[PDB]
């Protein structure tokens, strides 16, 4: 049968730190065979809430009945927004890894095996990492910074946040760019770009070949509306967030690339649906980064492993972890390996976890 027996939640606040704090919701499911499962997501007390109106709802049931988990949970995201499938996908990873261990495979195995052993992550910049620069010397001072990063760090490609400042935005680009002929680039103003700033600047940035210019605007329109005009491909992680936003989408051409993220889709079954549209229309695919710690980039790794589609690098706050309740994972030379244990392949500690819960 394997039925849980428990579904347990913490909410934790970890170290971050940077080689060049956070908060968490920690859940652990298990079940009448001794068998449990881990997973983490976003935030603290608003997903550890949701998740503990769910428990109740889970035991009894196989950690195997996911379709049926989600069915049950489909109207929580309606109200709780990203939360909600952040708190869904949290209990979700839990009940994939109990399956790995109940099976003795990975689950990277049960999502249909490894095409690839190794994932590529992108390193992030922000004018946070030149607080002396002028306007006038950012640029170059964001360059600098770049290819410092690109060679102690050995990532394949580089991310920019952008600003409200569009021109200023575009300055920085152009001078990582010079510095940095082969690097992957992109710039993410996270939807702060008006429609006309985004299309100007868009123009601008062709002649630096970026990888992908990511949510320069708010909505479907507006991001179709800069397919229209700049030949950079487009990516969001913004605008098309849960399938109900796809065919919109796909029938307004508003984006090139789509963002996955278990933790804002809900699950690692969602993402592999994903994946799948993905291919169908002929769009590329990367991950989307929400803070992930050790559990939750594990779970992210198994997508990627299993996932031809997702070969690009992924965007990973991941080398900005210092404790973790788990073992790190092996980040070597701007890349991820993927565990190899039963499950997520990952070992909890659980003292840590109780003592980062009393910091929380």
């Amino acid at each position: 049968s394997l039925k849980i027996t428990d579904v347990d939640v913490w909410v934790v606040n970890l170290p971050l730190v940077n080689p060049f704090g956070e908060t968490r919701t920690v859940v652990r499911v298990r079940t009448d065979s001794g068998v449990e499962g881990w997973g983490e997501t976003m935030w603290g007390a608003p997903v550890a809430a949701i998740v503990r109106r769910m428990a109740p709802d889970l035991i009894g049931t196989s950690p195997f009945a996911l379709e049926a988990f989600h069915r049950k949970q489909h109207m929580v995201p309606f109200f709780y927004g990203y939360l909600g499938y952040a708190a869904i996908a949290a209990v979700d990873v839990a009940c994939w890894d109990a399956m790995g261990k109940a099976t003795g495979q990975s689950v990277t195995d049960l999502l249909g095996g490894a095409v690839r052993d190794e994932v590529p992550i992108t390193a992030l910049i922000t004018r946070a990492d030149a607080p002396g620069a002028t306007p006038a010397d950012l640029p170059k001072a964001m360059a600098e910074h770049a290819v410092r990063v690109v060679e102690e760090g050995g990532f394949d490609a580089v991310k920019l946040k952008g600003t409200t400042d569009c021109a200023g935005d575009v300055a920085i680009l152009r001078a990582v760019r010079e510095a940095l002929p082969g690097v992957n680039l992109r710039v993410d103003p996270n939807a702060a770009w008006s429609v006309p700033d985004s299309v100007r600047a868009g123009i601008a940035l062709e002649e630096l070949d970026l990888e992908y210019l990511e949510d320069p605007c708010v909505g479907i329109e507006g991001m179709a509306q800069v397919k229209a005009k700049v030949r950079i491909p487009l990516c969001t992680n913004m605008c098309v967030v849960r399938f109900e936003d796809f065919a919109p989408a796909m029938r307004l051409n508003a984006v090139d690339v789509i963002h996955g993220d278990v933790y804002k889709w809900g699950g690692i079954a969602a993402t592999k649906a994903l994946a799948a549209h993905c291919e169908t229309f002929g769009l590329g695919m990367n991950l989307h980064s929400g803070g992930e710690l050790g559990i939750a980039t594990a779970a992210h790794l198994a997508v990627v492993s299993s996932t031809p589609v997702l070969s690009r690098a992924i965007d990973s706050m991941y080398y900005l972890h210092a404790d973790d309740i788990i073992e790190p994972l092996h980040l070597e030379n701007g890349r991820l390996r993927v565990p190899s244990g039963p499950g997520l392949g990952v070992s909890v500690d659980e003292d840590k976890l109780r003592h980062y819960a009393g910091v929380n």
